[PDB]
């Protein structure tokens, strides 16, 4: 089974390319994905008092879902490493926020890391 | 089709962790793929004079695909992306072996990048 390998690798990865100013990740739990991550030109990187609270919605055109972070991170061209196909949408949907938030707070601490 | 969506990203993404020295790769071409990127206690991360031109072997116990670059880095734990069961054992191989080659070398630039 695939699905099982992914659990041999950390839940979020965060990734690069040369030549390339936007970044990466993959997330290696439900719901697995890969996405691009991309950011505001005014990002601080600085964390905040609540938790990150992002909106996954439909944007620019055509329509493509997108995620904000409502920080300056974005998360856009998700592709689903899964195959099967979710029962339930809200579900489906809130789990993938959930996974997003967790990723955007995730990058936040690779600069407060660095700082340390 | 997902595998149009891969072709939005960039070929090879050099990705890492939080907590983790082992590093991580996406190669986003025909044959797809996620995979462990480990490295030697001696690495050095000096680009060689001729390519690179590591070897594909079962390893380890149990035995499993890896990737020996020669030069001190490694892949393992790979997760194909793609779906298709390649009709040719060798080609298949072969193609894998090429793209391990030009992630290892791609690797071996980020290192040149950061002293330039
Ligand atoms: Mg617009
Ligand atoms: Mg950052
Ligand atoms: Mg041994
Ligand atoms: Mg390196």
């Amino acid at each position: 089974s695939k699905n099982n390998i992914f659990n041999k690798y950390p839940t979020i990865i965060h990734g690069e390319a040369r030549g390339e100013n936007d970044e990466f990740v993959v997330h290696t739990r439900y719901p697995r994905f890969l996405a691009r991550k991309s950011f505001d030109d005014n990002f601080t990187g600085e964390m905040p008092a609540k938790p990150v609270n992002g909106e996954l919605g439909q944007i620019g055109e055509p329509r493509r879902l997108a995620y904000d972070s409502r920080l300056g991170l974005w998360l856009s061209d998700f592709i689903m490493l899964d195959n099967n196909k979710p029962k339930n949408m809200e579900d489906w949907l809130g789990q993938l926020k959930a996974a997003c938030d967790r990723i955007a707070a995730d990058d936040l601490m690779l600069n407060e890391d660095a700082a340390d």
